[PDB]
């Protein structure tokens, strides 16, 4: 039922929030976007680079552009959903911009919990608790608590960042449950690990510390159960497919755009890899008149993203009922008519960007930086009386169960800006 | 007439664009926002700091937050305007989110053309042509052409950045004329200089190179004439008052928030300066429970901005007819019941932030950096045959009248990222 999937509930609410009773100048879904923009975690993305460190390729700009693509996807699907289910507007008061706001807010916050250095950063945190100093806690943790650590997931840390309760601030940003549902691409716990090849089982979406929260979210949204055991799992909020397509589209096309502007990808490849995606719409005489490389590739990027947005909207509507029933097993982009071209683009980015020497060097350095901060925090946790460990406390974590302390340390190390992680690492090593 | 003020015209259009015939998933005003987000000038704000250089206080984040405040102001005024003038919706099809989109897009682009180093940067460019090397061109320029240079204005450069025609890309971002009108806080030429004490005459809003464009914009919007001579001037688009209030509100409250987080303003001053603005709404027990300084001041900031948004909306509606008639002589914030508290906040920021030693040092360094780049570009313009000047050409301006060349040099030097301006300065001096 879409009416339940479009929940305006916020954590702690004691009474229902009806869509028809909202002030449209203060609509819960749009407030969610504003709350993210002004949050300290989102602002910190100003000082967080992607794999390439050019000072003009931040995670902030990526997140902005993903939210813009998400708003467009949500608006377009929202208009068509209100055509399919007219009672949603005539009776319940939903409007097509409501769907754009939900997708836009969830897409804006997708990278908010990810550690520095990309997938290497997640992998370094996991290795610390699997084989590093952190393995000593294995026997003091449940299997699912330990799995949170050895397979630490930036998606699940984002959910924690958005919802974490603190003195004077219960519920974090207190986003609408529809937004938290659209945010949750992997609505399962850390265990069991990859039970199938379904896209929603590739990773997990919440830590044990947020299990009770997502239980409240899933029951309020009426998400369909995928497990009937104590290992909980649900079918994805339909709008999470649009959040994922926005991310897939931007990662594919914009990484390519960046690789060309940065010199990693020869410009001579631009047309060849994009011709299928832009062929019918490109004004070739306009393309040839553009004099700057950055202008030519941004034109191709806009055309390719527009093509993929329109197709993703149509794919969503073709499979809407399978998605609403939890039987859609793939991503929207997996069904694309351009899958072969998308794959060639992604593979070229892996070869020329993600496996470039500068990116490899940065990830190797990231492993040391994160491993050091985790060991410093964890030894300070185990012996908090020594003078050294008191200083580490004042520096890295000023102002609980063992698991709650360990997951908090991972969450705090993960959300450090690049500048503060390297600086603090430098001091703990004297540079 | 609001119907004309809400023009969807884009530069070069040969036929009218009726509001009632727009696809609401592709509304011209919302497209304007997206085009700015993806533009190279907006992305470059990632590498442009405000006066304080902390790496977590960019002009990008400021612009984002101003656009969020602007969207809220536009939404709220838009709803009330459609109540006052119901034919705008029933006959012409306008919706309250239309006004939010226009204000949001114009506010997002407000700082896009400003040079580095703030007002010192504008002043350094002006001094170069008034008393530096650039004074030699005085006699080759009209009075208004020369005034563009000696009083170089970041507001007018923003209009150029948004609209500048290039091979393969006529019209720049080609924003809706309503958005360009809401953008224009000073709808006059560089001469005459400050003809009155009206807020709209404090500066000017377009260079001679964009005069013909803004003439097209003002006639399409039906803006009221303020001069009947060859020195052209118009009354402000009413929505420009909301763009200005968003900027005024954010500059006042958020500079204060930054000054406290950065240590420049003692935290003990936070409540004293904000008590009048937040008194009725602050949950003092919640405030006392917040443990981090950044959390306490962001709570006060949200309360003060909400207070000022609500009041600014009411001030706009009280004076709507004077604004529509071009007889409103002040800013919206000038009529605020908190003017005295706002002034105390602004004065404390001037004393503790803008006059701090680190800010003074940066502005002094900015004068040298910009003066050097301007002299290098201008000597290369005057003698383009020498080997040195060919290298300067390849480095700073790869790929016209004397005035068009000089204003282009100012526009390009102004939009340089901090990193590229300092690096290029370093090379021209060998560091
Ligand atoms: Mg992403
Ligand atoms: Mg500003």
């Amino acid at each position: 039922n879409w009416e339940h999937l479009l929940s305006l509930k916020r954590q702690g609410d004691t009474a229902k929030r009806l869509r028809i009773e909202q002030d449209d100048t203060r609509l819960g879904f749009e407030v969610d976007y504003d709350r993210i923009i002004f949050s300290a975690p989102f602002r910190s993305l100003q000082d967080k680079t992607q794999v390439i460190t050019d000072f003009v390729h931040t995670r902030l700009t990526h997140s902005l552009e993903v939210s813009v693509v998400g708003r467009s996807l949500g608006r377009m699907v929202g208009k068509k959903l209100l055509e399919k289910y007219p009672h949603l507007e005539q009776v319940y008061g939903y409007k097509f911009n409501d769907f754009g706001a939900i997708v836009a807010a969830a897409a804006l916050a997708h990278d908010i919990g990810n550690p520095p250095f990309g997938h290497s950063g997640e992998k370094a945190i996991g290795e610390f608790f699997k084989n590093g100093y952190g393995k000593r806690y294995k026997d003091s943790l449940t299997a699912k608590e330990y799995q949170d650590l050895i397979k630490f997931e930036g998606n699940a840390n984002g959910f924690k960042v958005l919802s974490q309760s603190k003195p004077g601030a219960q519920g974090g940003l207190r986003l609408s449950y529809a937004t938290l549902g659209a945010f949750m691409k992997y609505p399962k716990e850390s265990l069991p690990h990859k039970p199938s090849d379904h896209i929603a089982d590739k990773k997990y979406g919440f830590f044990q510390s947020e299990r009770a929260l997502f239980e409240d979210v899933a029951q309020e949204l009426g998400l369909l159960k995928r497990s009937t055991t104590d290992d909980v799992s649900w079918s994805r909020h339909p709008l999470a497919y649009l959040v994922e397509a926005a991310d897939d589209i931007c990662y594919t096309i914009i990484d390519f755009e960046d690789g060309i502007n940065l010199g990693l990808i020869p410009e001579e490849y631009a047309l060849e890899y994009m011709v299928k995606l832009v062929g019918q719409t490109i004004d070739r005489n306009k393309y040839n008149a553009l004099q700057e490389t950055s202008d030519r590739v941004s034109y191709l990027r806009a055309l390719a993203i527009g093509t993929l947005i329109n197709e993703s909207v149509d794919t969503f509507m073709k499979y809407e009922e399978e998605i609403l029933a939890g039987t859609f097993d793939q991503s929207l982009i997996d069904k694309s008519n351009y899958q072969a071209q998308i794959t060639d683009i992604i593979n070229l980015s892996i070869e020329r960007i993600y496996n470039s020497r500068e990116v490899i060097e940065k990830e190797i350095a990231g492993y040391e930086i994160l491993s050091t901060l985790l060991e410093a925090r964890c030894r300070a946790l185990d012996n908090n009386d020594t003078h050294y460990n008191q200083l580490i406390q004042q520096l890295l974590a000023p102002n609980k169960s063992l698991y709650e302390n360990l997951i908090q340390i991972c969450a705090e190390v993960s959300t450090m800006t690049d500048g503060k992680a390297l600086r603090n690492y430098k001091k703990i090593k004297g540079l």
